[PDB]
């Protein structure tokens, strides 16, 4: 992987070190960029719902992952369920769980650092994965996405700057995340103007995937629909009440 030091370098070898998994999935996979596509056909508004048990930047407990991944089901386009263990309170188990009992897109947030990790995902029963341009070297990244791309899984690409999506889009991906729910580390990088910047860089081909900053107004998200974005990253923690789901929703 390319220079990380600090908090990011060591989740980054925890992942290196990360002992296989021999499992096998009990349902095939259901494509999440393709599903987005056709919630936009329908102009169903595309929403990945994202789920963490704990957080490092914000210390709090979660509600039961099954119980929320069922509930999800009816309305988000695809779940991201977060594997990591150390800060984020993941773990496999919890990812083969969700994805045995619902029927929708499931995305596995990790850190994927080697094509093992890729066999675990397909293994659980993930829909695809989040790889990380900004972590990973343009030479392990074009390989990674070409790995799970055999197993038919389009990974979603996480960018953060514009050096990323150069990474990114000339290794041809077709799936991208202009940032995630947290906010960066470089920080002040991160906010609404630049993810503007970074979404008018990226060919209308290409399935976006913008991490939403504020749920509540719909003009954030109308807006940002008009500028091509396909569907949008947002914290669990902003979408428990049905009917503001479906405020969402339309």
């Amino acid at each position: 992987p390319r220079y990380l030091k600090g908090w990011l370098e060591d989740v980054v070898q925890l992942s290196l070190r990360r002992p296989s998994v021999h499992a096998s999935r009990q349902r095939p996979i259901i494509s999440l960029n393709e599903r987005i596509l056709e919630f936009n056909k329908s102009n169903i508004t595309a929403i990945i719902a994202y789920y963490t048990r704990k957080s490092p930047s914000g210390l709090d407990v979660e509600r039961d992952p099954i119980e929320y991944a069922k509930f999800m089901e009816r309305y988000a386009v695809g779940l991201s369920i977060k594997t990591e263990e150390k800060y984020f309170n993941g773990s496999y188990e919890m990812l083969r769980k969700i994805a045995s009992s619902v029927s929708i897109p499931i995305l596995m947030n990790d850190f994927i650092v080697k094509e093992s990790q890729i066999d675990d995902a397909y293994n659980l029963g993930a829909d695809t994965v989040l790889l990380i341009a900004s972590i990973l070297t343009e030479r392990e990244l074009e390989s990674l996405l070409e790995y799970a791309r055999s197993y038919g899984m389009e990974p979603l690409i996480l960018i953060n700057d514009e050096n990323d999506l150069d990474i990114a889009l000339r290794i041809g991906a077709r799936f991208i995340s202009i940032f995630s729910v947290d906010k960066s580390k470089s920080s002040y990088s991160i906010n609404k103007e630049n993810q503007r910047k970074l979404i008018s860089m990226i060919p209308s081909n290409v399935v976006k995937v913008a991490a939403t900053f504020k749920v509540s107004e719909r003009n954030e998200i109308e807006e940002l629909r008009k500028l091509g974005v396909n569907a949008f990253l947002i914290s669990s923690s902003l979408m428990r009440n049905p009917e503001k789901i479906k405020e969402l929703i339309e």
